[PDB]
């Protein structure tokens, strides 16, 4: 059972020492998940993170088990990608591509973005989703937290664990997984829902890229969970300050209807992305978020 | 240098044998281990209190601890500096938990009212002295060889993802308002609820779901209501009150006839002795 749950998990991992190719280890956060550090590969140079376990202290192991499977089985650009992973006794060292600029939740809460700016942040994301739906993969946590950058403004999805793999027999969902503020209506209500939840994150986290924030946001999330359902497409506080062609991919990331509302595949057509900057132009606002982030300290 | 009045001089590593680890967490590492003049069995936790964090929450507690002690509260014996190092020494329950008996047994009600008695009494304590201890469940009730039943502790973000439920939290503290002592109470309606069925409730809900469930309907529903007797279901009722001024305080529920059918604590170590053999 539990034993049982545990063994499939130490099966799939292979029995080393990180130490023979990872060094400089160095602490940069920690979490329930684990500890966090950056670290570099002794022959290429590369920096990674890695994350430090310990499994006999982990609640939810098949949760575990499913995040590795699923970041094997789907390497892409715009995900952070798995590399590799270690059993050192009761520790597993997952290690992952390191992102040096930070969360996007960083850059939203400490800057203003240009819609060019949003615009190019939206098409990288739409990027990862298309792969991602077209693999039958539900991320079902989308948020700007979960949006890592790169030092050259590259944009990148992670923290899989929330997903479902769905099949031809069983193409939907009904369970409230999420994260409140972000979750669609049909999750919230408990409807069975499919890959276009993660299209109204999205539009979620674009919300947060306008005003800083998703929508309810001073509110009790289980009062948030209210208003989602009750409310349905939520309220900009300044409609009229977005071009028309940014309302527009708005709506039809938060349609209320699941068959009206785009498809990752319809939406990287949308005119919006046309208007997208280089990625490059994000380099600023890591920066800012980087010092703001200092002087909030 | 208040740490030093809570510190003892001598060296523990002299002090205590056999050292055996039983747990890590957030606050540290835990051992077991022998006074090797007496023969008790204590639990240390060691914690490096080198700038971790607002370290003087942590030496308050401490102090409230030694100043304060109590018959169901787990007996705070002493601590030592280690090399820049805070040991805790604690008393060891070598029962377990109440977790292991509740799942590895079924209680009877002579043995549910004991319990709730127990940790009523450690309740009355801590909320006449103004502590809500906030984690009143089963794997915080540490049970003694002789059946002594006792609470290990005084109870020492919104975009984040809610991984586990907090199944013994009431209503007015998943609404995230202003609460008091009496949300204890709540959690140890939900804890005898768990020792009846022989699990905690919401086990197969998303913990979103539960938070809900919890927020709206209050009580989980008893998944066999008939099996329960009227006094036991009354003193319940008492504890699940929604409304919080409703809800019996515990120096009220002390009161309740449903803890009068108590067995003696005795009856408590043959459970003790069947989660030890089913755990083994
Ligand atoms: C911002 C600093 N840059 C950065 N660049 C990459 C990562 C990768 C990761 C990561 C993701 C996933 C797993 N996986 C995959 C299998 C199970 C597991 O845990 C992992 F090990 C790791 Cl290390 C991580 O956590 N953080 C910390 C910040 O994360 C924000 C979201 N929480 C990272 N930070
Ligand atoms: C069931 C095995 N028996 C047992 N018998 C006593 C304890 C005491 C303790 C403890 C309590 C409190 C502090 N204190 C007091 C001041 C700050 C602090 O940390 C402490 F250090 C320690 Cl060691 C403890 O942890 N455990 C591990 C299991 O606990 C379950 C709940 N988590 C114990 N197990």
């Amino acid at each position: 059972s539990d034993e049982e749950i545990l063994e499939k998990l130490r099966s799939i991992v292979s029995v080393g020492d990180p130490k023979k190719k990872y060094t400089r280890f160095e602490k940069i956060g920690q979490g329930a998940s684990g500890t966090v550090y950056t670290a570099m590969d002794v022959a290429t140079g590369q920096e990674v993170a890695i994350k430090q376990m310990n499994l006999q202290q982990q609640p939810k192991k098949e949760l575990i088990i499913n995040e590795i499977l699923v970041m094997r089985e789907n390497k892409n650009p715009n995900i952070v990608n798995y590399l590799d992973s270690y059993l050192v006794g009761d520790e597993l060292w997952v290690v992952m591509e390191y992102l040096a600029g930070g969360s996007l939740t960083d850059v939203v809460t400490e800057t203003c973005m240009d819609e060019g700016q949003i615009a190019a942040v939206c098409r990288e994301c739409l990027q990862a989703l298309e792969f991602l739906h077209s693999n039958q993969v539900i991320h079902r946590n989308i948020k700007s937290d979960n949006i890592l950058l790169g030092m050259d403004g590259s944009v990148k999805l992670t923290d899989f664990g929330f997903c479902a793999q769905i099949t031809p027999e069983q193409s939907k969902r009904s369970e409230m997984v999420g994260t409140p503020y972000w979750m669609a209506p049909e999750v919230v209500t408990r409807k069975a829902y499919g890959p276009k939840v993660d299209i109204w994150s999205l539009g979620i986290m674009a919300i947060e890229m306008i005003e800083g924030e998703p929508p309810y946001l001073n509110e009790n999330p289980l009062r948030a969970l209210y208003l989602i359902a009750t409310n349905g497409t939520p309220e900009l506080q300044n409609p009229e300050k977005l071009s028309a062609i940014f309302r527009d991919f708005l709506n039809r990331c938060l349609e209320m209807d699941v068959e009206k509302r785009g498809s990752a595949k319809e939406l990287l057509q949308h005119q919006f992305l046309k208007i997208a900057k280089p990625l490059s132009s994000l380099t600023p606002l890591i920066a800012a978020a980087k010092e703001a982030t200092k002087n909030n300290h």
